[PDB]
């Protein structure tokens, strides 16, 4: 029946105050919570946004119980939005990433994980690439710290594309159940 992931917010920690439960993406969750220091997440992906319209700092919560915002790296208890994220699978995840801009310049392959961009393409910064699976996490820092991006499955041409205001990208990831 209504089958689908499910996330519980708590307005206090250890999972006490006045509580909600969500089981769809929500773009201002202002008027049913005034606040959120821990959350419950039975199952599903979601991505939660600290001011409404998915706007503001972004983080990634998989499956788990979080009984305090540090436990999700929260910068502060604010949360105005939140989406669910869908995971692909398939088969295997190739990347190819361009050094200029519009597919242009050296190009790289790989099918893994990248910790830190310029340690092994020896590149600054990425101004194109091309990814095609389904959902790809950029971070702005090496070792995944700093601004996530969020990459899904379309033709991005320009960097300002993936919703970044400088082409700077430092590492990325594969999301996997």
């Amino acid at each position: 029946s209504k089958t689908g992931g499910k996330i519980s917010f708590y307005e206090d920690r250890n999972f006490q105050g006045r509580r909600y439960d969500c089981d769809c993406d929500c773009a201002d969750f202002r008027s049913y919570l005034s606040r959120c220091n821990s959350i419950r997440v039975e199952g599903g992906t979601w991505a939660v946004y600290e001011r409404p319209n998915f706007s503001g700092h972004m983080y990634i919560l998989p499956q788990g119980e979080y009984p305090e915002y540090q436990r999700w790296m929260g910068l502060n208890d604010r949360l105005g939005s939140c989406r669910a994220v869908h995971l692909s699978s398939g088969g295997q995840a190739k990347i190819q990433v361009f050094e200029k801009g519009d597919f242009n310049g050296q190009m790289y392959e790989t099918t893994e994980d990248c910790p830190s961009i310029m340690e092994q393409f020896h590149l600054r910064e990425i101004h194109s690439c091309k990814v095609v699976e389904g959902t790809w996490i950029f971070y702005e820092l090496p070792n995944y710290r700093g601004r996530q991006y969020l990459l899904d499955k379309k033709e991005y041409r320009k960097p300002v594309d993936w919703g970044a205001a400088s082409p700077a990208i430092q590492s990325f990831r594969r999301i996997v159940e």
